[PDB]
């Protein structure tokens, strides 16, 4: 039984420098996906190596676009790969669930616009011009994530609240609103927080670039980049990154029809997983318990666990690479949605860690969804490089009970690294860290907006549950460039005692923390523990702590 390789299904639209009506055939997708925030259509747009002209690819919901060279410059657009905000009058605060990878862009007026909020990665791009992250106007925006990219000109966030860039090069960088964090960025502005609120690290401590599909002349393969310790700048500027290249014959090609049983029997049998674009329902976890297994998603491939099961269980193995998957809770509460490693997991994976990359969790919004904890990271050395774990605040099936989700991410492994951590709206602790020697570079949280009252969120004798808690038994932890925002629109008399909670210990340190009330809808009492000013006013002024402790 199981069979690697084959055609990639209807939802992977694959273009070359000759193909007909590329513009009309990219277009059509956009007019279908532009306002389709909670529909089940999914699309991947893939471009063969060469040069494309006259192209302006507006990217809507649940649309990935990428090149199929090894290097960004192998697939060049004279034109744009664009996100803006027309559907929502210029408000970019719901521009979610889309992606761009492995392309070079020569934008038509000199500037590519990528007006995105969360879960909208921009990886391995070469922009031969500037990159604007704001919508036409300077309406609300809440991004964002760039990795492994070279922007020849200026990145211009304008009204973007916050941003994370790693292992990249920019010609310059125009402005900082609340929290612009950089690690391993050539051309980043020097560290300057509080004002302007730039958090700048010379290197990312460990990174490994996300695997991606690409052509060898005409063989579908997947490139699996070689890990980089103390990374700075791009992996591909000096051509060939170290890395090995699985052929697609060694992947099971997931489509509708596939069962959890079938997907499991493939990883078992010795195949990797390529999820083609679609929404998949499963009645038991997808379990990845072979070392070095790549599970790569296309087109915002989405897994929904039925019957309260865990969607994804990774075993206690080295080297697994989960990349490009949206895990969408079912109506029936799952105790966990994603578990990396087993409970009581104990060995190390330093040389060849497991990673989650562009893994997105949603609880609610397309109908009710519920989970107790969304991601449990048990495995030591795991890298979490871009995640958005989101209890819905809008849509259908949202409400304090209707889409209850108490806990977002629980990190129990030791030496876990999060780079680009976005977690929002959980009824209790958005992030909890119980393991040793953890490190987070960039955090973005917003609290739950629908606590019906203060009693709903009493946390023992603390008011509210921290956005980011380090259990007081930890000895060793560090974070950089971290923010928590509140919008208790339902009951704006609520108080949130702090954004962050931790031990007061020599080795449990932070850098550049902030909390923000959005329009005076509730307030924070402090930034971390009992330290830092409360928020005040209705004018959305951040309260900050530069150091801790
Ligand atoms: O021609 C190059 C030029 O393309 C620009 O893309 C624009 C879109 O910004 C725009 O999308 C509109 C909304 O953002 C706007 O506010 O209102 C309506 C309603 O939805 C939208 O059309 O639409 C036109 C065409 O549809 C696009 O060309 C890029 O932003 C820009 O960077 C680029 O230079
Ligand atoms: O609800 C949609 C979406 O909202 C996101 O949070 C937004 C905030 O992004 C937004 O913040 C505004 C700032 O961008 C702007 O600069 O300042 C004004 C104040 O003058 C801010 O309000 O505020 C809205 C609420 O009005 C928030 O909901 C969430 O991150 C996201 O999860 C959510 O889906």
């Amino acid at each position: 039984e199981v069979v690697g390789g084959g055609d990639l299904g209807p939802n992977v639209l694959v273009f070359d420098p000759s193909t007909p009506d590329i513009q009309g055939k990219v277009d059509e997708v956009f007019r279908k996906q532009e306002s389709n925030q909670f529909g089940t259509d999914r699309y991947a747009l893939m471009f063969k190596p060469g040069t494309y002209n006259d192209i302006n690819a507006q990217i809507g919901f649940y649309t990935s676009i990428a090149g199929l060279g090894l290097n960004p410059d192998d697939t060049t657009f004279n034109g744009d790969v664009t996100v803006d905000a027309g559907w929502f009058d210029g408000n970019a605060t719901q521009n979610f669930w889309r992606s761009a990878e492995n392309l070079a862009l020569n934008p038509v007026n000199g500037t590519n616009r990528w007006a995105v909020s969360q879960a909208a990665p921009f990886r391995r791009m070469h922009v031969k011009g500037g990159l604007n992250l704001a919508p036409d106007g300077y309406g609300w925006a809440s991004g964002g994530y760039i990795a492994d990219s070279k922007i020849d000109g200026e990145v211009g966030p304008y009204s973007q609240q916050q941003w994370y860039t790693r292992d990249s090069s920019v010609g310059g960088w125009g402005n900082g609103v609340w929290n612009m964090t950089f690690s391993g960025v050539e051309g980043a502005p020097a560290q300057s927080f509080p004002e302007p609120p730039y958090t700048t690290l010379e290197t990312t401590p460990v990174s490994r670039e996300k695997p991606f599909l690409y052509l060898d002349g005409d063989d579908y393969k997947v490139f699996v980049p070689a890990k980089r310790t103390n990374a700075r700048g791009t992996s591909w500027g000096n051509g060939t990154p170290e890395g090995e290249s699985l052929p697609l014959d060694q992947f099971y090609v997931v489509k509708p029809g596939a069962t959890a049983e079938t997907i499991n029997a493939a990883v078992d049998q010795g195949l990797h997983l390529l999820f083609t674009p679609g929404v998949y329902h499963v009645d038991q976890p997808i379990e990845i318990d072979r070392a070095n297994t790549v599970a790569l998603g296309l087109g915002l491939a989405t897994i929904i666990p039925d019957n309260g099961v865990t969607a994804l269980k990774v075993g206690d193995v080295d080297g697994v690479k989960v990349a490009g998957l949206l895990v969408d809770a079912g109506p029936v509460n799952s105790e966990t949605l994603v578990e990396v490693g087993s409970d009581g997991a104990s060995g190390d994976h330093a040389a060849n860690p497991t990673s989650l990359q562009d893994v997105f969790v949603r609880i609610g919004g397309a109908g009710p969804g519920k989970a107790t904890t969304s991601i449990v990271v048990n495995s030591n050395d795991t890298i979490i490089d871009h995640t958005w774990v989101w209890r819905a605040d809008h849509g259908e099936g949202v409400g304090w009970e209707t889409n209850r989700a108490d806990y977002g991410v629980h990190v129990k492994g030791d030496n876990v690294l999060a780079t680009g951590l976005f977690v929002e709206h959980f009824n209790k602790y958005d992030v909890q860290w119980s393991g040793e020697n953890g490190k987070t570079i960039f955090y973005q949280n917003a609290k739950a907006y629908d606590a019906p009252d203060q009693a709903a969120i009493q946390n023992g004798d603390i008011k509210g549950y921290a956005a980011y808690k380090v259990d007081d038994s930890v000895t060793t932890h560090e974070g950089w460039g971290m923010g928590s925002y509140c919008y208790f629109n339902v009951n704006p008399d609520i108080r949130q005692q702090h954004g962050f909670q931790a031990p007061v210990k020599p080795g449990v340190k932070f850098h550049d923390l902030l909390v923000v009330s959005l329009g005076g809808k509730g307030q924070y009492e402090h930034v971390i523990n009992d330290i830092g000013d409360p928020t005040s006013g209705d004018t959305t002024i951040p309260s900050q702590v530069v150091s801790f402790p």
